[PDB]
């Protein structure tokens, strides 16, 4: 008899799926586990045997709905099996995007870098997967609480019309309207503009 993983569950953000458990108490050695996904109908390995406590399941169809399982095993014995569902798309945590600010004048410059996506073939990020993808601006002078939101038509944005030497607050986050799905916001960035008169040159 040889007791199941715990706490079995799915980490995916950004489409890095890993599966994690808790390896249960046990008193005889060693365990090792084998985790599966459902192909047709039929349970195909992914990781076998693995002395980790995780599998990387990232090779799974960012489409499909799937159906994964992990049990623990030792010597010639193993452990009931511990299933769950999941689906990439719709369950994935879309994480923060990257985000560079440029002070110009009395103005604040913005870059967005969408979240990558490395599947060891191809350098993919949300957009490529996401025909939708867009992105959602907040931002609020420093202190003061009222926020405002504005939708970049691309993968930058211009504040304008900000008062001089004056400190703001900027977030951005991923956003699909297709399917109503919100991103994480990314954590503030405050800078100050500055002024005209500071254009060099």
């Amino acid at each position: 008899m040889v007791p199941p993983p715990e706490n079995v569950r799915m980490n995916s953000v950004n489409f890095k799926n890993i599966l994690q458990w808790e390896s249960p108490a046990f008193a005889k050695g060693q365990l090792t586990f084998t985790a599966q996904y459902l192909s047709y109908r039929i349970f195909q390995d992914k990781c076998m045997q693995t002395t980790l406590t995780e599998c990387d399941f990232s090779s799974l169809s960012k489409y499909g709905d799937h159906t994964l399982r992990v049990r623990a095993e030792f010597a010639d014995e193993h452990s009931d099996w511990v299933q769950i569902t999941f689906s990439p798309v719709d369950d994935t945590i879309i994480g923060p995007p990257g985000m560079q600010v440029e002070v110009l004048a009395d103005c604040l410059h913005m870059r967005f870098l969408a979240p990558k996506i490395e599947n060891e073939y191809e350098t993919w990020t949300m957009k490529n997967v996401y025909n939708s993808w867009t992105y959602n601006v907040q931002y609020w002078k420093q202190g003061t609480d009222e926020k405002f939101q504005i939708t970049p038509q691309y993968d930058f944005e211009v504040l304008r019309n900000l008062e001089p030497w004056t400190t703001y607050c900027v977030q951005v986050r991923g956003f699909l309207p297709d399917r109503n799905k919100a991103g994480e916001w990314s954590e503030p960035v405050c800078e100050q503009t500055t002024h005209d008169e500071t254009v060099p040159s």
